[PDB]
């Protein structure tokens, strides 16, 4: 089997991407944030504290003839950005782009933190990291991909995120029309539960490539590119007037700037992030200070190849017995 679904930016900055997901019988379609940095499929629901719902579409398990309470199971998750959610668990039929999993754990939120409430466009998350990170207790549950994998034509999924435009998540096949050149594959460590890999270096603009190992995670659920402070300083030094602002929470730059590109290495291959992908717009409405899309990972504890990086590539998440990651230009 295979599946193919379009993923759409939630706003004009590509702050996140939403993908429609069918849950239950008859189908209830929710728009979920596919997150290769976590491993829980959770949704706003009829159980979510009413004051914490503001415009989201909810899953109502009592209206699904295939929903079953997973008795005694609870979940609770906290994300790197400080947001969180928790609740109980149902199993139900879940379909993405025509690919169906029966008995998928659907984690129903009883509580969500303010940032989730405040984002009316995201109805929940669909985790695509390794199932070892799943938070369900006392019986850990499998991700949608883990459940689907054996049925897929090939044990892979691909992320093809757009810059200020829709893109695609495919399951079970590699669309050879969706990228240019060849796909370069690179090793993955699953020891921390992530799609963790090592970039071979970077360049800023038309500058020379610096060969240096940068361990980090391929994370579709993180907006920006978080790299070591040395790398980030080297980038922003090429932008007149850019500075790190403790009050704003990162590097800012004059909105009048033309940003240089940023290149990262995948083995001997190179992925180029155009400068415009690094512009996250005014820090507040009407400001002439703009927020940067490359930020320091210092104090996160891990480097994160988030959407800023991934949207410059066609990315293969290869879930073979020994997982790997592939990157192609597009």
């Amino acid at each position: 089997s295979t599946g193919s679904a379009t993923t759409t930016p939630i706003d004009s900055l590509d702050d996140a991407y939403i993908t429609p997901v069918q849950i239950g019988t008859p189908a209830q379609t929710l728009n979920l944030d596919f997150d290769t940095g976590s491993s829980d499929l959770w949704v706003f629901s009829s159980e979510t504290t009413a004051s914490e719902v503001d415009g989201q579409t909810i899953y109502t398990p009592s209206k699904s003839t295939t929903a079953k309470l997973l008795s005694g199971a609870t979940w609770s998750i906290s994300y790197g950005d400080g947001s969180s959610s928790s609740g109980d668990v149902y199993t139900d039929t879940v379909s993405v782009g025509g690919l169906t999993v029966t008995g998928q754990a659907v984690e129903s939120a009883k509580k969500v933190s303010s940032s989730f409430t405040e984002d009316s466009t995201i109805d929940g998350l669909l985790g695509l990291a390794f199932s070892t990170l799943n938070t369900v207790s006392p019986t850990q549950q499998k991700t949608f991909f883990d459940n689907a994998k054996a049925s897929l034509d090939s044990p892979v999924f691909t992320a093809d995120l757009g810059y200020h435009a829709p893109g695609t998540y495919n399951f079970g096949f590699i669309d050879t029309t969706a990228y240019t050149g060849s796909i370069t594959y690179t090793a993955v460590s699953t020891k921390q539960g992530f799609w963790e890999w090592t970039s071979t270096g970077y360049a800023v603009g038309s500058g020379t490539f610096k060969s240096t190992s940068i361990d980090g995670i391929a994370d579709t659920g993180t907006t920006l590119l978080y790299l070591p402070a040395t790398v980030v300083s080297a980038y922003w030094a090429q932008v007149s007037g850019a500075k790190s602002s403790s009050s704003v929470g990162g590097y800012v730059f004059p909105c009048s700037a033309t940003l240089p590109s940023f290149t990262f290495g995948v083995g001997s291959a190179r992925i180029v992030i155009p400068g415009d992908y690094i512009d996250f717009g005014p820090i507040s409405t009407g400001s002439s200070s703009c927020f940067g899309g490359i930020q320091s990972s210092a104090g996160i504890g891990i480097n994160i190849f988030g959407d800023v990086a991934l949207k410059a590539a066609f990315v293969v998440f290869n879930g073979a017995t020994t997982p790997t990651l592939g990157f192609a230009s597009k």
